[PDB]
């Protein structure tokens, strides 16, 4: 169960994760189906079914999304990425901060 | 302007140091949490994240991952670099703390959520 | 898309939502299919309200008062209709664990989703 | 010893009043939000929740829904009643704000999250 490869989630978004170095660091591109491509950066815990997390630095909005989850192996043997994300929006005054963070899930399978 | 480069501390007492943010918003840093839950020892862990460059906002959004060096878990933060009314820089963040579970059926319980406020140290 | 009825979620949990009165208030029971405690699962009550402002697909929220654990879970979502006319309860929940000292609060809340269909 | 009955105020400046908590831990009350993002005039809204009764812990957990009367949204709070070193009662809570979207395809963006700290008013 390694994050490298092409992934697709329930919303139809695509994700491509490059190589994961010894420290667990990886890069990739994120193709969002709902709102376009944007780079992503994250690391995977090193110490089989590891936990991971990455940031998606969007290039068509001021927002930032972070994903985190675990690489599982289904009963049938397929790799499944079960993750949750926080989508931070850009507010002007810090008084509007209470409404800036959304939350949700995404399930990825090998594209 | 509010830049993440610097040394920060949050309401739990954890300390965070963020290096330089390059022309694309990518940065790296270390995280020294004040709290834990594992049987192992607390250790300065690396963090990798990015800062939004769209419009070069003076209060941009950001998000980074903390790859813990003593726990099997992973934590992701995201928030906004804010400038107070007095003029002090403050980070308003929310984090997800993914736990490691061997059963994919145990996945429903492997994600904690919380907040964190950061100021310069 | 009324909440009244019996529902089942992706985790295999069942919940029966009684009648929703004029103000949107409703009561019911929740039979969770999963737990990590050592205690035996036990049907627990739920109390929640439904938004009446204006709808075909209203937003709602309800608390589950667990009777076998010291914790508390709250759900909130929207009643949707599919392309095949099927009712779906898309929800997210916050699971509050009981901690000893307020200092241990940071690690007390879990988060997740649950999709419901009529049983 | 830490009961939710009484009038509370949060870090945002909002106020709520929690009536009586019965044997089963059920309770109702009122919530007057201090902030909002709709131009509709903020209108006092009812709330329904329940307190955990297992073991009658001095610091129980709780949750309640707030049925907004001036918006199509719903917010759920869950937390714990604490007694700090000083002796004051505090409510540590996290909330989900479910927005009303038209189609089920917009559902992914209909739930916000945050915290609130309440102290007796
Ligand atoms: C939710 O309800 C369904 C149906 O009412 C339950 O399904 C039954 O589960 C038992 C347990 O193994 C089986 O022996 C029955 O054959 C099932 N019946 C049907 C019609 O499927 C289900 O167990 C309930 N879930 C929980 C957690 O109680
Ligand atoms: C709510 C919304 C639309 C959020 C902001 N969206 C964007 O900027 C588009 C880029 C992010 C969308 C991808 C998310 S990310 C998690 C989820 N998982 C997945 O695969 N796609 C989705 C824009 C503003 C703030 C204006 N509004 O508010
Ligand atoms: C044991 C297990 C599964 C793992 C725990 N991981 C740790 O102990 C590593 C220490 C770093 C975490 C610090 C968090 S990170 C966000 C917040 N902000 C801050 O500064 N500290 C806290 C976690 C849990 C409780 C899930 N359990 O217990
Ligand atoms: C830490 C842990 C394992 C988690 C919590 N476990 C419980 O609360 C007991 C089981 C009842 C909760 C059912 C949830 S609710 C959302 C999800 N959706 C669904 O259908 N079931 C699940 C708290 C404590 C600390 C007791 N334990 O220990
Ligand atoms: C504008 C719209 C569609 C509706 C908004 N609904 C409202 O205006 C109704 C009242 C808001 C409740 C106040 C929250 S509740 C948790 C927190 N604790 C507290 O005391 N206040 C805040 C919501 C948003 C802006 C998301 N969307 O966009
Ligand atoms: C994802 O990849 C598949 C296969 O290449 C393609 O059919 C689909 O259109 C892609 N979706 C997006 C949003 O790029
Ligand atoms: C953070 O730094 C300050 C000053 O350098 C120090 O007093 C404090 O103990 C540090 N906290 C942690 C958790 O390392
Ligand atoms: C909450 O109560 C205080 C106490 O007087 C009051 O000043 C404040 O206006 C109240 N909040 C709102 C939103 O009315
Ligand atoms: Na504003
Ligand atoms: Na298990
Ligand atoms: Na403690
Ligand atoms: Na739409
Ligand atoms: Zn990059
Ligand atoms: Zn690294
Ligand atoms: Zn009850
Ligand atoms: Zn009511």
């Amino acid at each position: 169960c390694s994050l490298t490869g092409k992934w697709t989630n329930d919303l139809g978004s695509n994700m491509t994760i490059g190589a994961v170095n010894s420290r667990g660091e990886f890069t990739g591109t994120y193709i969002t189906a709902v709102t376009k491509e944007s780079p992503l950066h994250g690391t995977q815990n090193t110490i089989t079914q590891p936990t991971f997390g990455f940031t998606v630095n969007w290039k068509f909005s001021e927002s930032t999304t972070v994903f985190t989850g675990q690489c599982f192996i289904d009963r049938n043997g397929k790799e499944v990425l079960k993750t949750m994300w926080l989508l931070r929006s850009s507010v002007n005054d810090i008084g509007d901060d209470w409404k800036a963070t959304r939350v949700g899930i995404n399930i990825f399978t090998r594209l």
